[PDB]
């Protein structure tokens, strides 16, 4: 029961090791989520499911660097659905971000802005009811 749109601070940053946790369940009839992990303005990550682009559900993910989002990574693979429960793990390594949803791996983002102790918020947005939203090292 967090409020949407949530911001997560990320003190000191990201580091290899950290893992952020998200739990929500997706609203009925849901159009879009979008988790935001940001440098300022800019923001590292953009991890973005669609359940109705032109018919099709995808996972969009991007970097947007002053106010210019740069170039689109597709997933088809697409776990979420309306109406239900959902985990999301994004694991920070050295060179990308791993994310898994519902304990599967389902894509990894390789890091674009590279200032990683700089990327120090993370926003939550779109059709879900946010449960929690946390950060651990493993
Ligand atoms: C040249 C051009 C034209 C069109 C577009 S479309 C654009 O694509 C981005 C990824 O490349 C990103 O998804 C962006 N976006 C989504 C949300 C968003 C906000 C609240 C909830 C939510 F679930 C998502 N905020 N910004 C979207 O507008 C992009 C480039």
């Amino acid at each position: 029961p967090l409020i949407v749109p949530y911001n997560l601070p990320l003190p000191g940053g990201v580091v290899p090791r950290m893992l952020i946790t998200i739990l929500g369940t997706v609203k009925p009839n849901a159009n879009r989520i979008a988790l935001d992990f940001q440098r300022g303005n800019d923001v590292a990550f953009h991890f973005n499911p669609r359940f109705n682009e032109n018919n099709r559900r995808v996972i969009v993910c991007n970097t947007k660097l002053d106010n210019n989002w740069g170039r689109e990574e597709r997933q088809s693979v697409f776990p979420f659905e309306s109406g239900k429960p959902f985990k999301i793990q994004v694991l920070v390594e050295p060179d990308h971000f791993k994310v898994a949803v519902n304990d599967a791996h389902l894509l990894q983002y390789n890091h674009r802005v590279k200032k990683l102790n700089e990327i120090s918020k993370l926003g939550i947005s779109g059709d879900i009811d946010l449960t929690s939203a946390s950060y651990t090292m493993i």
